[PDB]
């Protein structure tokens, strides 16, 4: 039930190589997490289409992770969705890298597109020890 701080999450994401991953600076990734889950690793959103969004980046169970419940499941990250609810961000980062890598940009994340794109995303790392 870990809720990250801004700078703590930025450092963790940097350690996992997300800074400038496929051209997306670190602040984009922190901004996305802020507006997807407000940094709560346990965040779960259960949709009416039978899919669920899991964890700090709200990764969806139709294409990305397997929860055994979701119609049309592709499990392209090859993981159980429960791995995305850990206090350790490893599985979420690894699956986020796949999302980007499997054709998508960060437009895959509705909160990134609607609340981060075009903004001064360096503000989300400002003042942090990285």
């Amino acid at each position: 039930g870990k809720v990250f701080g801004r700078c703590e999450l930025a450092a963790a994401m940097k350690r996992h190589g997300l800074d400038n991953y496929r051209g997306y600076s670190l602040g984009n990734w922190v901004c996305a997490a802020k507006f997807e889950s407000n940094f709560n690793t346990q965040a779960t959103n259960r949709n009416t289409d039978g899919s669920t969004d899991y964890g700090i980046l709200q990764i969806n169970s139709r294409w990305w992770c397997n929860d055994g419940r979701t119609p049309g499941s592709r499990n392209l990250c090859n993981i159980p969705c429960s791995a995305l609810l850990s206090s350790d961000i490893t599985a979420s980062v690894n699956c986020a890298k796949k999302i980007v890598s499997d054709g998508n940009g960060m437009n895959a994340w509705v909160a990134w597109r609607n609340r981060c794109k075009g903004t001064d995303v360096q503000a989300w790392i400002r003042g942090c020890r990285l």
